[PDB]
């Protein structure tokens, strides 16, 4: 089997993306955002504080013929922002462009985080990490993924993300007319649960290139690209004006600059992130200083290759005995 999905982003900013599910019978459809950072497939429900509710999509189980309490299980998570959810489990069937597994385990939320009521785009996320990350106690649950694996073509799924414009999530199969040249694909340490792998260097511009380990996870659902402060001095440094600001949060930069390009290295390979790409736009409405999007991954404890990073490739998550990650530029 496969699934083709397409991934939207949420406002202008690309702040994150939402891909349409299918939960339940009869289906309720849902936008969720893909987190290849975390293992819980969780949603706005039926359940959650309605307080707590302003403008989400709901699942409610009580009108799915297929979906059934999982007795006793609880789930609680907090991800890398601070943003945290919780509630009780539900299994019921899960679709995602086609792509279909009966007895998915559907987090149906209690409680959410000021942050995930203020976005009123996102209904839930959709993990894709590895489910050892998975919360659900007692008994740990399976991704999407995780579940859908043996039915696939092959055990990958893909991820196409659009600047400020649609992208795809694929799963079984790897689209050959999405990418130009070729796939370098590149080890995958799973110890953290995460898809960590290790870049081989950066370049800044027209600079040359830095052959240097980075060790960092792809995540889709981090809007940054976050590393160490080194490589992002190197970066900002060649930005007129551009400084860190502990007031706002990180780098900023005048609105007025051309944003020099970003070139990652993966094996021999090179994706270049445009610097397009790194703008974030005013850090608030009417500002002429703009905040940039890579940041330092100093005060995480990780760095991250998030969506400004992945946005510039096709991304495949090989989940196979051994998993690698492959890139392409496109
Ligand atoms: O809605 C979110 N956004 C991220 C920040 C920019 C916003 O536009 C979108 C939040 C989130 C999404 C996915 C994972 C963790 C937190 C903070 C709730």
């Amino acid at each position: 089997s496969t699934g083709s999905a397409t991934t939207t982003p949420i406002d202008s900013l690309d702040d994150a993306y939402i891909t349409p599910v299918q939960i339940g019978t009869p289906a309720q459809t849902l936008n969720l955002d893909f987190d290849t950072g975390s293992s819980d497939l969780w949603v706005f429900s039926s359940e959650t504080t309605a307080s707590e509710v302003d403008g989400q999509t709901i699942y409610t189980p009580s009108k799915s013929t297929t979906a059934k309490l999982l007795s006793g299980a609880t789930w609680s998570i907090s991800y890398g922002d601070g943003s945290s959810s919780s509630g009780d489990v539900y299994t019921d069937t899960v679709s995602v462009g086609g792509l279909t597994v009966t007895g998915q385990a559907v987090e149906s939320a209690k409680k959410v985080s000021s942050s995930f009521t203020e976005d009123s785009t996102i209904d839930g996320l959709l993990g894709l990490a590895f489910s050892t990350l998975n919360t659900v106690s007692p008994t740990q649950q399976k991704t999407f993924f995780d579940n859908a694996k043996a039915s696939l073509d092959s055990p990958v799924f893909t991820a196409d993300l659009g600047y400020h414009a649609p992208g795809t999530y694929n799963f079984g199969f790897i689209d050959t007319t999405a990418y130009t040249g070729s796939i370098t694909y590149t080890a995958v340490s799973t110890k953290q649960g995460f898809w960590e792998w290790t870049s081989t260097g950066y370049a800044v511009g027209s600079g040359t290139f830095k052959s240097t380990s980075i060790d960092g996870i792809a995540d889709t659902g981090t809007t940054l690209l976050y590393l160490p402060a080194t490589v992002v001095s190197a970066y900002w440094a060649q930005v007129s004006g551009a400084k860190s600001s502990s007031s706002v949060g990180g780098y900023v930069f005048p609105c007025s600059a051309t944003l020099p390009s970003f070139t990652f290295g993966v094996g021999s390979a090179r994706i270049v992130i445009p610097g397009d790409y790194i703008d974030f736009g005013p850090i608030s409405t009417g500002s002429s200083s703009c905040f940039g999007g890579i940041q330092s991954s100093a005060g995480i404890g990780i760095n991250i290759f998030g969506d400004v990073a992945l946005k510039a490739a096709f991304v495949v998550f090989n989940g196979a005995t051994t998993p690698t990650l492959g890139f392409a530029s496109k």
